[PDB]
C-alpha cells in the first residue's frame, strides 16, 4: 500500500491551487443533516493507513512514475513528499481529534478534525480526505445495524416482556454479497458492534487486530445447511438430507434450510411428520431452526408458523403471544433489510407470535446496500491561516442548502439538558459549554488515543 | 490472507452434510434471469487469493483455534485441509472453467463453473463460493458503465454525429464513496473497462499487477479544483481563486468547481465577464471545464449552459445542435447514476444542445450504490457424483420460480443466430451446438489461461 496513490488523482494538483503563504488547513468530517449515527471504524484506518513510517524513497519514485503518466504531465509534488520524508522520517505531520468510538452523535455534528502541523504541509490536511472519508462505511453499516436492533428489542419486549437473545437475532449473511475482502471484515466488524451473529469470518481478525476483546472471538456461527447440502441428496431424498444433517449435529442448534422444493410440504410433512421424533428429542441448547428462504419474506414468515403451530405443542407466554417449543425455532434469511425486518415483526405481532420464534439473516442488506450518502458523510476544509491569519471557511452553494459547511475551528460539546452541539467559530475557547469532546487520536505519525472493541460495544447500547 | 478463514462460517460445517459417498461436487455461476452482462474480474480473484499454497500448518492451526471459539465446538475439517496440504503442498485441487474476461453475455447463462479434481475434496468446491461469487462486484461495475457508456454513444452520436471523446465522458469520482481501499481498486479497474477518465487511482495499479496494458496507464485524468481550494481564498476572493487556479493550469485541461457560492454568478459574471479573457484564449486541448456541483443535476446543466451560451460564442454544429467555442466545456458531476446520466443528456438534446459539451463525474453511483442482486449474481451445486454415479440436482423452491436453478453438467455456446445458450443436462457433449465457450483458467493451483487488459476491452466494446 502507498499512501501517495491512495488519493483522488485531482488532490495530487492541489498544492498549486492554494493561497500562497498558506501555512494551516483544517477541515472535518459529518454525517450532515436516521437521526443519530455510531461514530465507528477510524482507528482501524489510522493503524492500517496512516501511522508510522508511510513515505519511503521508492514509494516517491513509485508515484511520480505513475502520476507523470496519468496525467501526461508533471504535477506531482515531489519536493513535498520528500520533506516529509527527510524531516520526519515519513511519518505525518498532522493532528486528528475525534469523538470516542462507538459514541452515539446525532447527525450534523463534527466527528473528527484534521489539520497539519507543520506550515509546510498545509496540502497533506486535504491529501488523506478520500482515506478518512472512507469511514462513511463503518459509521453507516454500524448505525444501520443499530437501528434494526432497535425494532428487534422494541418487538421483543412488547411480545415477550425481557431482551434475551437479542444479540442474536440479526445474523450476518453478507460475505459474499460485499464489494471485497476488505469490505467485509470491516463491515462484520461494524455489525459486530450491536449483535453477536455472524457467518462474515472475515469480521473476527479484524477486530482482534485493531481493537480487542476480553472473549476469545467478537462473533459466533452454528452449524447450517446451504442448498447444495440438500439438494445434492437428489429431489425425492430431502427427508434423508435433513435426517443426516440434524443427526450429524444432534446436541448444538442446527439451522436447516427448508425451501429447496416445497417450504410448506418440508415444515408440514418432513419436519412436521416424517421427523418429528428427531425434533421433539432435541435440547433448548440445540434446537432445530427452519430456514425458509424464498417468497414473500413476511406471508412465509407467517404461513410457516401457522403449520409449525399446528404440528408441535405451542404455549402462551405471560403476555399472550403464541411460543413454538424451545427445541424449534426460525430464521427468515432472505430478502432481509430494515424495512422488511420491520414489516415482518409488525405482521408477527398482529397475528399473536412472540419474536423469541424468530431470528434473521441478512446480507447486502446489512453490509452492502448502504451508501455515503445515506448519512450524507463528507469532509471539509472550514479554516485556514494564510499569511498568519486565520480564516472562519465555508461553501454555502446557492441551490442546495444542505450542503453548507460549517465555519471555523470546531468544537464538540454537551449542551446544558445534555444533548450534543458543535460550536464553529472558535466558540468552544469561550467555555460557555465546557470541554471539547473530541480527543486527539493521531497526532504526527502516532495513534494517540484508542478504544477496544468491549469499550466501542458499551459505548454503542441502546438506551433499554 | 488465510483461505480457510475466508467463508461464510456455515461452509465451515458441509462436509458433515454432502451425501456419503460423493466424489464430485460441481458448481456454476450466473446472473440468473440489464438485459447483458461484461463478465469480468474473476481473473483478480484467481490470482490474490486462489492460486499457488493456499494452506500451511499455520493456516490450519489458526483456522482451527478460531472455530473452536466461533462454534463454540470443534466441527473444522482439519483432516481434509491437511489432506490439501500434505498431497498438493497446499495448491487447491479445484478446476474453474469460465467465459474470457471482456465477454457481454444475456443473463441467465453460465459464466463459470467450478468442481474438484480430487474425490477427497468434494467439499471444497462450494467452499470457495463466497470468494467465488464476490465477482459480482466487477461483473456488475463493468456491465453498469457499459449501459452508460450506450446511453452517451446513443446522444453523442445524435446530437454531433460521431463518437470522439466518448470514452472520456464518464469520470471515476467513486473513490471517497466506495466501502474500502481494495473495493476501489477492483471498482475502479472495472470502469476502465469501458472508459479512460478516473480519480480512483487505485484502480491502475490493479490493472498494471493482474492483468495488464500496452499503454503506460490504463486511466487518465486532469487537474481540477475542489471547494477547500477555492473556500480557502475566502468568499469574497472566488474570482482571485478561479483566477489563480487557470494561471496555474494554463495549458492543459482544466476542471474548475464553480458552486461554492452561486454557480450562476459564477458562470455569469466571474467567467463570463471578469475572467472571460483568460478564458477566450486558451487551446482546444485546454479547455476551461466549468464544473456545477449540487442543484437539481438536470436544471442546473441547462441553466449553466444558457448562461455559457449568452456570454460565450455558440455555433451550430452539421446536426443542428448548439456547441460552445472549443476551449469551454462542462462537466457534470453531482448526483449522477445511470438513471440521472440518462435525464440530463435527453433534456439537453431537448434544449439543443450537443453532448459535445458535457462530461460527467459519478462516485457512488458508479462504484457503490450496487448490489449482487441487480443482476441476480448466484451459485449453486448442479451436478454431484454419489457412489460413482453423476446425477444433476438443481433447486426450484415453489414461491419464487425465479430461484430455480440450471440442472447437471453446463456448457456454453453460440447459437445457429449467433446468440448464446446454456446447454443443460451434459447435452454439450453431443456437439450439436459448436465449441464450448468456457475454458479453464484455473486448475490445481495453477492458473491456466489469462486476458489482458487490452483484450477485455476489445472483448467489451460496443457493437456501434
Ligand atoms: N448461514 C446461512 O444460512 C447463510 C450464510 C451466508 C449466506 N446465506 C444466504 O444469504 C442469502 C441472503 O443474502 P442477501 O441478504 O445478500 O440477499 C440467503 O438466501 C442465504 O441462503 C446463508
Ligand atoms: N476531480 C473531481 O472533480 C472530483 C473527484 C472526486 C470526487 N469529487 C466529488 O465527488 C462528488 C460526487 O460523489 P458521489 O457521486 O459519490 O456523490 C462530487 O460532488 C465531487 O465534488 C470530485
Ligand atoms: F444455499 Be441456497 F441456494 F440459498
Ligand atoms: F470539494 Be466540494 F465540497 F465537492
Ligand atoms: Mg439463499
Ligand atoms: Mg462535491
Ligand atoms: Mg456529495
Ligand atoms: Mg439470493
Amino acid at each position: 500500500f502507498n499512501i501517495l496513490l491512495a488519493t483522488d488523482s485531482y488532490k495530487v494538483t492541489h498544492y498549486k491551487q492554494y493561497p500562497p503563504n498558506t501555512s494551516k488547513v483544517y477541515s472535518y468530517f459529518e454525517c450532515r443533516e436516521y437521526e443519530e449515527t455510531v461514530f465507528y471504524g477510524l482507528q482501524y484506518i489510522l493503524n492500517k493507513y496512516l501511522k508510522g513510517k508511510v513515505v519511503t524513497k521508492e514509494k516517491i519514485q513509485e508515484a511520480k512514475d505513475v502520476y507523470k503518466e496519468h496525467f501526461q504531465d508533471d504535477v506531482f509534488n515531489e519536493k513535498g513528499w520528500n520533506y516529509i520524508l527527510e524531516k520526519y522520517d515519513g511519518h505525518l505531520p498532522i493532528e486528528i481529534k475525534a469523538v470516542p468510538e462507538g459514541f452515539v452523535i446525532p447527525r450534523g455534528n463534527v466527528l473528527f478534525t484534521v489539520e497539519n502541523t507543520d506550515p509546510e504541509c498545509y496540502w497533506l490536511t486535504n491529501w488523506i480526505e478520500t482515506i478518512l472519508v472512507q469511514s462513511w462505511y463503518p459509521i453507516t453499516v454500524a448505525t444501520n445495524s443499530r437501528e434494526q436492533k432497535k425494532i428487534l428489542a422494541k418487538y421483543l419486549l412488547e411480545t415477550s416482556g425481557n431482551l434475551d437473545g437479542l444479540e442474536y437475532k440479526l445474523h450476518d449473511f453478507g460475505y459474499r454479497g460485499v464489494s471485497s475482502q476488505e469490505t467485509a471484515g470491516i463491515g462484520a466488524s461494524a455489525h459486530l458492534v450491536n449483535f453477536k451473529g455472524t457467518d462474515t469470518v472475515a469480521g473476527l481478525a479484524l477486530i482482534k487486530k485493531y481493537y480487542g476483546t476480553k472473549d476469545p472471538v467478537p462473533g459466533y456461527s452454528v452449524p447450517a445447511a446451504e442448498h447444495s447440502t440438500i439438494t445434492a441428496w437428489g429431489k425425492d431424498h430431502e427427508k434423508d438430507a435433513f435426517e443426516h444433517i440434524v443427526t450429524q449435529f444432534s446436541s448444538v442448534p442446527v439451522s436447516v434450510v427448508s425451501d429447496s422444493y416445497d417450504i410448506y410440504n418440508a415444515c408440514e410433512k418432513i419436519w412436521g411428520e416424517d421427523l418429528r421424533h428427531l425434533i421433539v428429542s432435541r435440547s433448548t441448547q440445540a434446537p432445530l431452526i427452519i430456514r425458509p428462504d424464498s417468497g414473500n419474506p413476511l406471508d412465509t414468515v407467517l404461513k410457516v408458523l401457522e403449520i409449525l403451530g399446528k404440528k408441535f405443542p405451542v404455549t402462551e407466554n405471560s403476555k399472550g403471544y403464541k411460543l413454538l417449543p424451545p427445541y424449534l425455532r426460525v430464521i427468515q434469511g432472505d430478502g432481509v433489510d430494515i424495512n422488511t425486518l420491520q414489516e415482518i415483526v409488525e405482521g408477527m405481532k398482529q397475528k399473536m407470535w412472540s419474536i423469541e420464534n424468530i431470528a434473521f439473516g441478512s446480507g447486502g442488506g446489512l453490509l452492502q446496500k448502504l451508501t455515503r450518502d445515506l448519512l450524507n458523510c463528507s469532509f471539509k476544509c472550514s479554516y485556514v491561516v494564510t499569511n498568519g491569519l486565520g480564516i472562519n471557511v465555508f461553501k454555502d452553494p446557492v441551490a442546495d442548502p444542505n450542503k453548507r459547511s460549517k465555519k471555523g475551528r470546531l468544537s464538540l460539546h454537551r449542551t446544558p439538558a445534555g444533548n450534543f452541539v458543535t460550536l464553529e467559530e472558535g466558540k468552544g475557547d469561550l467555555e460557555e459549554y465546557g470541554q471539547d469532546l473530541l480527543h486527539t487520536v493521531f497526532k504526527n505519525g502516532k495513534v494517540t488515543k484508542s478504544y477496544s472493541f468491549d469499550e466501542i460495544r458499551k459505548n454503542a447500547q441502546l438506551n433499554i
